[PDB]
């Protein structure tokens, strides 16, 4: 539906919703934005995923309380069917990311910053699906997520300073995928530590700005090696 | 679309959408619950009291943050069309809920706890109907809210002893029609005064549990009439 607005106006109505803390309206917003064809800034691609991560959060908040009920109920099928709606409504969520990027944000990224941005963003959204997901689909699904964060990995190794922003929460994500998802706890423990060495003994290169957005997620690392060790 | 789901279902999954705080699912549950055509008991009101009340105050929250910034532009015509937007949402969720008052839980509805809760409710979605109306039509609607609002007075005070719950909460938010809709602060902190004394000198009648229901709602008149005077 967003074919007849402005791609100036949608960025201008993704912030207005942002501010309105109206994600689902945020993320249709940027969303029609991607569809104009045309590459994201800096600014626009974390739109896009503040949006999108916004959504797909109070569902995977859901599915859970669900999920556990369903458990213990473990009555007739509603506990069944209701999870199973919110499960096929987060799904449609992720398969809409997943399609953005794969027509066409990432062909077009040249840029590491941008081609390691959204190859994280197609680790998390398969990683979403993957939390929802039984048996040898399931396979499937963890490995998608396993090669796209690989791909990111490898770029980000190459091409951004061990502080960079996106290269650290890259690793943190990648790290709960082994830890959450692949029953890898000592390949997340790992690379939680060699990032969080890495950065730290980058910091010195810093401004005082660029050296609080770093170790906010030097922050988070740790916090994570903490509940694992 | 809930015409081939149970009842007894439909209730199931709200609370189910309840605990996942999936307040828009809760809602659409309730809507179809009541299309079945039977009375709803005194939980059920509750349940679809407290999932239109989610839905419509996310959408006031969002309606005031962009009527703020609205005012404080007052570039192009983003910001009004956005507002516009969640207004026309607003709106409709409120003519839907007046809708099922009108069709026909208040008409059936002869104990007086529920046409008092009945009416509390059509006085208080044509309240956030004239938060966003202007100029005369706005009069028509806040006439309407009054209507309401005063039908379930007169019925309450003859019907209901003035510590019942909802007697107290028909009373606080009539209060809050006439303070921040109907330009009546002297109306508003003399019913929340004359509401809050009455309760008082009955409170020795009640249970220790009757008794932590009425003074919970007392403290609300309390509180307003601190911000008030
Ligand atoms: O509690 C968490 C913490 O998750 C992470 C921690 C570190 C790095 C990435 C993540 P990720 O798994 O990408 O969010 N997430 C969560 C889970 C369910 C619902 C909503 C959320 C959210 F709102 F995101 F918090
Ligand atoms: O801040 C308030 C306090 O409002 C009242 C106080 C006393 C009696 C009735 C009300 P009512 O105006 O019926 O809610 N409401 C509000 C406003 C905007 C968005 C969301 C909400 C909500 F979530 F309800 F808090
Ligand atoms: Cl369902
Ligand atoms: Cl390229
Ligand atoms: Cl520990
Ligand atoms: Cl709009
Ligand atoms: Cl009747
Ligand atoms: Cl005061
Ligand atoms: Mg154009
Ligand atoms: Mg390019
Ligand atoms: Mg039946
Ligand atoms: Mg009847």
């Amino acid at each position: 539906a967003m074919g007849s607005m402005e791609r100036a106006s949608l960025i201008q109505k993704a912030k207005l919703a942002e501010q309105a803390e109206r994600y689902e309206d945020m993320a249709a917003f940027m969303k029609g934005a991607v569809e104009k064809g045309e590459e994201l800034s800096c600014e626009e691609r974390n739109l896009l995923s503040v949006a999108y991560k916004n959504v797909v959060g109070g569902q995977r908040a859901a599915w859970r309380v669900l999920s556990s009920i369903e458990q213990k109920s473990n009555k007739g099928p509603e506990v069944r069917e209701y999870r199973e709606k919110v499960e096929t409504e987060l799904q449609g969520v992720c398969d809409t990311v997943l399609g953005l990027l794969d027509s066409h944000l990432i062909k077009e990224a040249g840029d590491a910053e941008s081609r390691v941005f959204y190859l994280k963003m197609k680790g998390d959204y398969y990683r979403y699906l993957a939390e929802v997901a039984t048996g040898d689909d399931k396979k499937r699904i963890i490995d998608s997520a396993r090669s796209a964060y690989q791909e990111a990995m490898d770029i980000s190794k190459k091409e951004m300073p061990p502080t960079n922003p996106i290269r650290l929460g890259l690793a943190l994500n990648f790290s709960v995928f082994h830890y959450e998802i692949a029953n890898s706890p000592e390949e997340a423990i790992s690379l939680a530590k060699t990032t969080f060495d890495e950065a730290m003994a980058d910091l010195h290169t810093l401004s005082e700005d660029s050296y609080k957005d770093s170790t906010l997620i030097m922050q988070l690392l740790r916090d994570n090696l903490t509940l694992w060790t």
